[PDB]
């Protein structure tokens, strides 16, 4: 899986990646926590210190951080997640 865009959302706290491969369902996801039952690189994500939740649907996955945390910290952390 490749990350081919990163851009700035309306918001601060939030940005969207988006992916190459794209979701089969229409429907999104928002998860908060780890578990078995979502995807791995979606556990690997919310592992990242500073990861709040992450919005998933179609072909990116928005990715909201904690408000005390920085981008310049927790983004190349996040990347890293897709090696």
């Amino acid at each position: 899986m490749k990350i081919i865009s990163i851009s700035e959302t309306p918001n601060h706290n939030t940005m969207k990646i988006t992916l190459s491969e794209s979701r089969e369902g229409m429907t999104s996801d928002t998860y908060t926590k780890v578990d078995d039952s979502q995807p791995a690189f979606i556990n690997d994500i919310l592992k990242v210190e500073g990861v709040k939740s992450i919005f998933h649907v179609m072909d990116f996955i928005s990715v909201d951080k904690e408000n005390d945390a920085n981008w310049e910290t927790v983004l190349p952390k996040v990347e890293a997640v897709f090696e």
